[PDB]
């Protein structure tokens, strides 16, 4: 009943999303150095195509702070298909339930922006 705080990263290539061991956490001025840790979750959608058959759209990757979201129970590093982990140096490996997720009724999504020098895999674009 709740959404990611940020807009999604859309996967346009065959590469899966992945970041080096200090990159990938979206910028949020209303968060602290301890909170800068979370995961991206892949969300695939299916639509009626041109032949009338079902077809997959491009996968979307949504960021959630650690301890929040559809995989709030997973500890950092947990093995699960469709889940990739990110953290910045100094972040605390504790659940961020104090941040939680977004209610689109009273909060717009934060435009996802990565800090200067973030290395993305092929098929991903940083605004």
């Amino acid at each position: 009943n709740t959404a990611s705080w940020f807009t999604a990263l859309t996967q346009h290539g065959k590469e899966d999303l992945k970041f080096p061991r200090g990159q990938g956490v979206p910028i949020n001025t209303n968060s602290s150095p301890d909170d800068q840790i979370g995961y991206y979750r892949r969300a695939t959608r299916r639509i009626r195509g041109g032949d009338g058959k079902m077809k997959d759209l491009s996968p979307r990757w949504y960021f959630y702070y650690l301890g929040t979201g559809p995989e709030a129970g997973l500890p950092y590093g947990a093995n699960k298909d469709g889940i990739i982990w990110v953290a910045t140096e100094g972040a605390l490996n504790t659940p961020k339930d104090h941040i939680g997720t977004r209610n689109p009724a009273n909060n717009a999504a934060i435009v996802l922006q990565l800090p200067q020098g973030t290395t993305l895999p092929k098929g991903f674009y940083a605004e």
